């Protein structure tokens, strides 16, 4: 339940918010976020959940925290107080100017230069896929594509097996989406346990794969420790396993709820670029923060060393004062404004490979199966946490309407 309130929080600024178990869920979970932007709630607010920890609420104290990383550290980024203590991944848990120099290693791996090599092996992945599935006229989005697409494309880069996806992937949610079974700690020591004899093989032995350029990396000039290399190895796991899993489910829901904007797409492919940025905008999924370095007065609220900040990258690109029809999807949107990929020096470096995984999905999917919708019946559950997901999609389509295309 709730934690007691703090001897330096007003009692004004309390929004009993539960991140992991959001009140108003069931309306959709970008919706259930967005009851922090209603007229009546302050820019910052307190919450006694979780531990207890502020809330931004508006895209213009969320950029600003972003930028601000002297006042709002890195260090204890996650929601509750345990698992950011005990969250170390690199670069993540890093502020200015330490954290830079891990970077560019990471760039090696999955920044631009690499995705731009991966087009054929990306698109030639989605293809099977939906070619598979679109003669059933049925499919349970979330495990048949969602998960299987990125997370493959991933282990392949990663040169780990297939068959180890399930024990990872469950142990990637529990530090995302806890079930409960699991703290923060263990989950995460669980992944280490995974990666260290990895990255010892990989050291003595190396390959081309991500484990083995990053275990034998170098940042500026000195060469990377055994330590370092398990915890950048351990963030780019969750990057290819509960980023873009989760949002191509926002994705394909809206899609299936919306023949009027597939049409948009089919009939004019060129703004498929464009609609993957307002998809992005619109279903946001990522919330994670900061914590206090000292006592600070920011914007009329008094917060005291220690405490904790969430900003959820979410909600800038949902609030009103940045985007004038918030809840509404418009692929012609001239200035599509969100911090999706966050915002400040930990600027997210796997967008790229996630906007071409994202876009392969739309062109590859929308040529193949351009009419489908909601199963009969069925409603549909999301999930919320450090990253937000849905529970399950299930599809349907009548076989007749699909075509065979051929990659
Ligand atoms: C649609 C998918 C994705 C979303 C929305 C997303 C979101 C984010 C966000 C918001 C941050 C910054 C968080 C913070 O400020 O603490 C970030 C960091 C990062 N992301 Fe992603 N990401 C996505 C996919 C990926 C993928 C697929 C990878 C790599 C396989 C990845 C790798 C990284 C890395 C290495 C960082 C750390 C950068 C740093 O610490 O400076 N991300 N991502
Ligand atoms: C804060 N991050 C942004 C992308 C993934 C997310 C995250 C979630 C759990 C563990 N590490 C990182």
């Amino acid at each position: 339940n709730l934690a007691p309130l703090p001897p330096h929080v007003p009692e004004h600024l309390v929004f009993d918010f539960d991140m992991y178990n959001p009140s108003n869920l069931s309306a959709g979970v970008q919706e259930a976020w967005a009851v922090l932007q209603e007229s009546n709630v302050p820019d910052l607010v307190w919450t006694r959940c979780n531990g207890g920890h502020w809330i931004a609420t508006r895209g213009q104290l969320i950029r600003e925290a972003y930028e601000d990383y002297r006042h709002f550290s890195s260090e204890c980024p996650f929601i509750p107080r345990e698992a950011g203590e005990a969250y170390d991944f690199i670069p993540t848990s890093m502020d200015p100017p330490e954290q830079r120099q891990f970077r560019a290693l990471a760039n090696q791996v999955v920044g631009m230069p690499v995705v731009d090599k991966l087009e054929n092996r990306i698109q030639e992945l989605a293809c099977s896929l939906i070619e598979s599935l679109r003669p059933q006229g049925q499919c349970n989005f979330t495990e048949d594509y969602a998960e299987p697409f990125p997370i493959r494309i991933f282990m392949l880069l990663a040169g780990l097996p297939e068959e180890d996806i399930p024990h990872l992937k469950y142990l990637t949610d529990q530090m995302t989406r806890p079930d409960g079974s699991m703290t923060f700690a263990e989950a995460k020591e669980a992944l280490y346990d995974y990666l260290i004899p990895i990255i010892e093989q990989r050291r003595q032995k190396p390959g081309t794969d991500a484990i083995s350029i990053v275990a034998n990396g170098q940042v500026n000039g000195r060469p990377i420790t055994s330590d370092e290399a398990k915890r950048m190895c351990g963030l780019l796991l969750v990057g290819g396993l509960d980023t873009v899993v989760n949002f191509l489910s926002f994705s394909m829901e809206f899609l299936a709820k919306s023949p009027e904007h597939r049409q948009e797409l089919i009939e004019r492919p060129e703004r498929i670029p464009a609609a993957c940025e307002e998809l992005l905008r619109r279903f946001s999924l990522v919330a994670d923060g900061r914590i206090l370095t000292s006592d600070y007065e920011f914007h009329g609220v008094q917060l005291k060393k220690g405490d904790q900040i969430l900003l959820p990258q979410m909600l800038s690109g949902l609030d009103e004062r940045e985007n004038a029809c918030p809840m509404h999807v418009d692929f012609s949107r001239q200035k599509v404004s969100h911090t999706t990929f966050g915002h400040g020096s930990h600027l997210c470096l796997g967008q790229h490979l996630a906007r071409r995984e994202i876009i392969v999905t739309l062109k590859e999917w929308l040529t193949r199966i351009p009419d489908f919708s909601i199963a009969p019946g069925a409603q549909i559950q999301h999930k919320s946490g450090i990253v937000s997901g849905v529970q399950a999609l299930p599809l349907v389509w009548d076989p007749a309407t699909t075509k065979a295309v051929h990659h």
